[PDB]
């Protein structure tokens, strides 16, 4: 499936080149501008544990997902991640533990050592 594919066939968007965060473009957005640091960023968002399960989704609370971008306001993989993106695009993420919730997890729905899916969809990007 989505979390197979992107393990198997995605982009090391790391800078260490690690591979503790994998990328694929589902859908291509906008032009060549992607959000700068401190934008406000507007996302959807949907995320699956390696079990199989969604533990998370912005569509199904019909509003979107806002924060500001490269503040450590969310998981290392999601400021790396929505930073590579276009107005309009959508991706797929695969988040090693060490980018996302490591040893600890989050109790109650993150396991230790997850390895974490999302499909992130970014609706659009703002200077404050």
């Amino acid at each position: 499936g989505a979390p197979a594919t992107v393990t198997e066939q995605g982009e090391d968007i790391t800078s260490k080149k690690d591979r503790g965060v994998l990328k694929i473009v589902k859908r291509v957005g906008n032009g060549e501008e992607t959000p700068m640091i401190g934008d406000k960023v507007y996302v959807h968002y949907k995320g699956k544990l390696s079990n199989g399960k969604k533990f998370d989704s912005s569509h199904d609370r019909n509003e979107p997902f806002v924060f500001s971008l490269g503040k450590g306001q969310v998981i290392k993989a999601w400021d790396i991640g929505v930073a590579t993106m276009k107005k309009g695009e959508i991706c797929h993420l695969l988040c090693k533990p060490e980018y996302a919730y490591g040893s600890a997890g989050s109790l109650p729905k993150i396991p230790s050592n997850a390895t974490l899916f999302f499909e992130i969809e970014l609706l659009d990007f703002k200077g404050e």
